[PDB]
């Protein structure tokens, strides 16, 4: 980690503030950083595109980000990006133009100082199993 004391990764996103596009009744925001991966949050009536930002308080080193879905199966098309204090914003896993299937969780390698994390579900894939449901997600982690 790059935390003292040693330990291993660290989540330091958890229990930060979660801002973003509305939410449907018993599924807010706040539950991306819960620290519970079966709390979802999940886009009021499925509206898309469907955003979500954790704001790190600052500017922290992070290893790698953990985005976890309630299952697999999904189609969602989504997008990830950071941000610092200085400003600077860059993509960490594009997967906006996604067909076919998503996994339960993803690891998305940074390693750089980030403030800000931009979770954003831009639309559908067609086809699959789970062709109904709404844009979700499970927990963002943020490892440092
Ligand atoms: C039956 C189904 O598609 N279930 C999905 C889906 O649930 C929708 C919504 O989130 C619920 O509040 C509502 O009661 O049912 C909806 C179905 O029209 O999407 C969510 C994830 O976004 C899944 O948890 C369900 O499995
Ligand atoms: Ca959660």
């Amino acid at each position: 980690g790059s935390h003292m004391a040693s330990a291993n990764y660290v989540n330091i996103a958890e229990n930060k503030n979660v801002s973003g596009s509305n939410s449907q009744s018993g599924n807010p925001l706040s539950n991306i950083t819960d620290g519970d991966l079966s709390s979802l949050w999940i886009s009021d009536n499925g509206a898309m595109p469907a955003n979500a930002t954790i704001d790190l308080e600052g500017n922290n080193f992070v290893d790698f980000l953990e985005l976890h879905f309630e299952k697999e199966g999904f189609r969602f098309q989504f997008k990830v990006e950071v941000e610092d204090e200085s400003g600077n914003r860059e993509t960490v896993l594009d997967m906006t133009s996604n067909t076919e299937d998503n996994k339960k969780s993803y690891n998305i390698p940074v390693k750089k100082e980030i403030s800000k994390i931009h979770a954003t579900i831009t639309g559908k894939a067609p086809g699959g199993s789970f062709d109904q449901a709404w844009a979700a997600i499970a927990e963002i982690k943020a490892m440092s």
